[PDB]
């Protein structure tokens, strides 16, 4: 579990996001396209974006950026008792987008590689070790609800 003090760090750098969610929602997602191509194939609305210029253009990822990091946002606060913001994403992530899980570890590699980036002296070691927790922690519960459908896959 995270500590109080493990937390107010997450929380803390998530009040910093809040600033500007859209720019970040960008970054996170080239950063899933980029590395694993594989991502990609995954969304039907994003697939014509052969480079990465294509990819900072077009509009519809921005504010499918926000949306997913919207749901993170709502999940967080509610710091490890989340379980009712989860279902509704672990079921569609299952079923309809029949996402794995191990993609759902590239996002959160994703993320953080960029709040490194866009957040230094909050984002150092100590946050960077409790917002990999709660980003652990989230695809454990998200995990958890896969097998009960059974996509633990
Ligand atoms: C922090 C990780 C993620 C979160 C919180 C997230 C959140 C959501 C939200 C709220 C939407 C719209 C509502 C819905 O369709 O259920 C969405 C759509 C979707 N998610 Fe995610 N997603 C996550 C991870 C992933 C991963 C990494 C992949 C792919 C490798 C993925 C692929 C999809 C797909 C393809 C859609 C359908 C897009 C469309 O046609 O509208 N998601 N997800």
């Amino acid at each position: 579990v995270l500590s109080e003090g493990e937390w107010q760090l997450v929380l803390h750098v998530w009040a910093k996001v809040e600033a500007d969610v859209a720019g970040h929602g960008q970054d996170i997602l080239i950063r899933l396209f980029k590395s694993h191509p594989e991502t990609l194939e995954k969304f039907d609305r994003f697939k014509h974006l052969k480079t990465e210029a294509e990819m900072k253009a077009s509009e519809d990822l921005k504010k499918h950026g926000v949306t997913v990091l919207t749901a993170l946002g709502a999940i967080l606060k509610k710091k490890g008792h989340h379980e009712a913001e989860l279902k509704p994403l672990a079921q569609s992530h299952a079923t309809k987008h029949k996402i794995p899980i191990k993609y759902l570890e590239f996002i959160s590699e994703a993320i953080i590689h960029v709040l490194h980036s866009r957040h230094p002296g909050d984002f150092g070691a100590d946050a960077q070790g409790a917002m990999n927790k709660a980003l652990e922690l989230f695809r454990k519960d998200i995990a958890a609800k896969y097998k009960e459908l059974g996509y633990q896959g």
